[PDB]
């Protein structure tokens, strides 16, 4: 398997967004990291005021950075950026980075050095789903505060059925590694999102090594029958297509 880089992963997200109109695809230019994912989610839900540098208690559409932005969001130029329900973020990690400056410098240079995972925010199900094909590649000390802080902040905005502001549930769905090589993480998380969007209770099967390879190959072999057809020339250019 040729690995999938940020552009290949983003291409699959755009492909999925053509099938699932509720799916928000984040920046095509900057992947998220454990240090930046909460800020990215809050800004995409219009819950962040860059002028006070403050989290908002309710969305404020005047804070929107999705319009007229053809570097990060050419695919949102003609959408209502508010109208989405499922937000899926490719998340880049390297274990040698211990602060945002280190993680960012490393990411900017590279995004077998990269590891890719996925954070999904599902507003309808009040859940934050974290997918890592290697299960625990990211130290809990780094990923858990981010997942739980997002869950807590979004619970205060999207109430539960009891009328309470309970945190969204966090689901770290892979307990046993499914990935068998050093390079296929981007393909795995793309397959996961594909299946999740048809069934949010989906969890990939535990497979032998050879079976997993055949499984991934089967997924890859669908891709040529699934061209992107609704994207603007600007979006296609950013995707490197
Ligand atoms: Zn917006």
């Amino acid at each position: 398997f040729s690995s999938w880089d940020h552009l290949e992963i983003s291409t699959h997200l755009i492909r999925l967004s053509e099938k699932h109109s509720d799916l928000f695809v984040p920046s095509l230019y900057t992947p998220s990291t454990c240090f930046s994912i909460e800020r990215a989610v809050l800004k995409d839900l219009h819950l962040y005021d860059s002028s006070t540098q403050s989290v908002l208690d309710h969305p404020d559409s005047t804070q929107c950075h999705h319009q007229n932005n053809y570097q990060d969001y050419p695919h949102l130029a003609d959408r209502d950026c508010q109208n989405f329900r499922i937000y899926a973020y490719p998340l880049w990690h390297h274990p040698s980075a211990h602060n945002p400056e280190e993680m960012n410098s490393m990411m900017l240079s590279t995004a077998g050095i990269s590891h890719w995972t996925l954070v999904i925010v599902n507003l309808d199900r009040r859940e934050v789903v974290f997918f890592d094909s290697l299960a625990n590649f990211i130290n809990n000390r780094l990923i858990d505060p981010a997942l739980n802080s997002i869950a807590t902040r979004l619970g205060n905005v999207y109430p539960d059925a009891n009328g309470a502001l309970s945190p969204f549930i966090v689901k770290k769905v892979i307990k046993t590694p499914i990935q068998q090589d050093s390079t296929s993480c981007g393909i795995w998380l793309s397959l996961f999102l594909d299946k999740y969007l048809d069934n949010p209770d989906y969890v990939p099967p535990l497979m032998g090594g050879r079976q997993a390879q055949y499984f991934l190959q089967e997924f890859l072999e669908t891709i040529p029958q699934r061209p992107i057809t609704q994207a603007s020339d600007c979006t296609l250019n950013v995707l490197g297509i």
